[PDB]
């Protein structure tokens, strides 16, 4: 049995690089929520695995010229990947190209603007056009916004997407710093928001939650390790492991 | 100026009877979150008041006979109380009736249950009848979910409409000892559940987040305090007010 190719994306505190004094290698070289589920999932299903950072540095959105696929997504469909563990969000939309597990973990899109500011609401970020707003460019986020029917999201991308090269970034981390040294805000998922707000004082969620959905292990379609991973995550979830592995990274 | 007559409920940590050796009078019987945002309120905008607990125990629900209200939406209406604070969900049906502030919190529907259990989701305990399931009787939750077009949600109001007097409670704190002490689980809002699993930790939320709402203050349709009250809760919120409040009241 070869080892799996398992892509993924740096994205703190899911996957990052592990520090050392001493040189690391292999699966060691890795660290994070992530890469302990990957881990925990290795040897409950019996699997060794090499670690991949996705190529194009994306997680996946599918391209309105040509209609293909890019990211993470793509590597699963062009068989350059066995699964894909990270904050990959299950979408309706992905799931016409590749499988899911079910989810590890439930989040939804919120706002993330610094604190100390009459923001309240989505509703007070698209009514005015003097403060801007974006996304991470080619992921879940972006795409709710581009296919949105609901009016103010709908004029929040036409905002968003008349200005795309500099509101949409590479990464949160980009986002993060357009927040904190511009009249910015930024759409991210509340998860890792959580996350920002717990270690920058001055920042803070806007408003509640714009949507709902879940992280889950993306498989090529049809891929016979995607029940297997599902089966292997509801173990984790029920015995209060993947409660303890947020807890450990989120702290 | 006369008092105002500002009708509550009786929810932890919102509102509660403030306990002492020696006899409290007036507004210092009562304490909690909304009890400290009620007293904000009071001296940013100039008016005193006296606190009522609604008469019939419940937030507000319509009557499927007659159509008429009932609890605290009632209160408001028959102009009983000028104010009505309390975690009252701003809701569309709502709102042909009475009238909202802006959001001072704002939450979602979610499932309490107990942990080490394979229920993972809504979809888990609509696809069975054994485990019974249920929500507080005339509150936001039972009537989201008896106007609910989603399937699933349609089915799970079928089956708590069915059972009606065995699964609906009189409260949260009656479904928080039913999820204790039986096969039960229970639709609350996401942040009573943050507080209860906090303190007993044999419980826990099951998935994310059903759907989106905030609390805010309700007034008589067409009271002149309304649009007064959203200038105090915007200022609370903006300078950190609401969040510390949270905080003191959560831990
Ligand atoms: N987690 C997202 C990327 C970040 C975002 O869109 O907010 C995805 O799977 O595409
Ligand atoms: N907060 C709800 C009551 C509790 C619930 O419905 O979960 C209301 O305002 O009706």
């Amino acid at each position: 049995n070869r080892s799996l190719i398992v892509t993924t994306i740096l994205e703190e505190p899911y996957v990052l690089f592990k520090k050392s004094d001493k040189p690391l290698y292999g699966n060691d070289r890795f660290e994070g929520y992530c890469i302990d589920l990957l881990r925990e999932l290795s040897t409950i299903l019996g699997f060794t695995y090499e670690i991949r950072l996705v190529e194009d540095g994306k997680y996946g959105a599918q391209d309105d010229v040509n209609g293909q696929w890019n990211g993470m997504v793509r590597e699963l469909i062009d068989h350059k990947a066995d699964l894909a563990v990270a904050p990959l969000a299950i979408t309706y939309v992905r799931e016409k190209v590749i499988d899911f597990s079910k989810p590890f973990m439930t989040l939804g899109i919120s706002i993330l603007y610094r604190k100390g500011t009459p923001i309240d609401s989505a509703d007070d970020l698209a009514k005015q056009t003097k403060i801007e707003y974006g996304a991470v460019e080619d992921g879940a986020t972006m795409t709710f916004f581009k296919k949105s029917k609901i009016s103010t999201y709908d004029k929040m991308w036409a905002f968003m997407s008349s200005r795309r090269q500099s509101v949409l970034v590479k990464s949160n981390e980009e986002g993060i710093q357009r927040v904190l040294t511009s009249d910015y805000a930024f759409l991210m998922e509340s998860t890792t928001i959580e996350f920002v707000t717990q270690r920058n004082c001055n920042l803070t969620q806007i408003g509640g939650l714009i949507d709902s959905k879940g992280y889950g292990v993306g498989t090529p379609m049809g891929s016979p390790y995607r029940d297997k991973i599902t089966i292997a995550i509801l173990q984790l979830q029920e015995e209060g492991k993947l409660h303890m592995m947020k807890e450990k990274w989120w702290r």
